[PDB]
């Protein structure tokens, strides 16, 4: 496609905007990782997504950092509101964007992500969402829809957060620490340097 330069850019505008709502909360510097984030997903026409193995080890600086535990308050807040999300509903979303979210089985997708996050904030295991997305693409989906639908899931998911205000803060930074994972290490450590310390 050429069409996936559409997918693309219609995402990229659901993360800049998923950095607005989240820099309310927790500033400038997000605001900026969130565009900086925007413009890689923008421009990623035949780029292709980092390795399970690297994507782990970005999300890790992250997920273990110990500013970053979360209460079980938090974590409620955030499972609950994954448990819902309508995915054929949200897919409906997606798809009134743009005909290209309209992929096959992005119903299915959106679900996938939907329930290993759930898993994420539960288990504190972020292996099967990331996994869920590099075996997209190791079953044939290009790399720029991969990251395209990950992506646009987790920036709707953000947008339609209605929970308290240090719970958008934490959500707004794992949410930039999964896609960024997928993108450069340079977001973990930005992340990192810029926010979490």
């Amino acid at each position: 496609a050429k069409d996936e330069r559409e997918l693309l850019e219609k995402t990229s505008e659901l993360i800049a905007g998923m950095g607005d709502k989240i820099g309310e909360h927790l500033g400038d510097k997000y605001k900026a990782i969130a565009k900086d984030i925007a413009d890689n997903i923008k421009n990623f026409q035949g780029k292709t997504i980092r390795s399970f193995d690297d994507a782990m080890a970005s999300l890790n600086k992250i997920t273990a950092n110990p500013a970053m535990k979360i209460n079980k308050a938090d974590r409620d807040a955030l499972v609950n509101a994954w448990k819902h999300v309508d995915a054929q509903d949200m897919a409906n979303k997606l798809g009134n964007l743009s005909k290209a979210f309209k992929v096959a089985d992005v119903v299915m997708k959106v679900e996938k992500v939907r329930e290993k996050s759930i898993e994420g904030y539960e288990t504190g295991n972020w292996g099967p969402l990331m996994l869920e997305v590099e075996s997209w693409v190791l079953s044939g989906i290009a790399s720029s829809v991969a990251l395209g639908i990950f992506s646009a899931t987790l920036g709707a998911y953000a947008l339609s957060l209605g929970v308290p205000a240090i719970a958008v803060g934490i959500a707004g930074i794992l949410l930039a620490a999964v896609v960024g994972a997928l993108i450069d290490d340079k977001f973990a450590d930005a992340l990192n340097n810029e926010i979490i310390r």
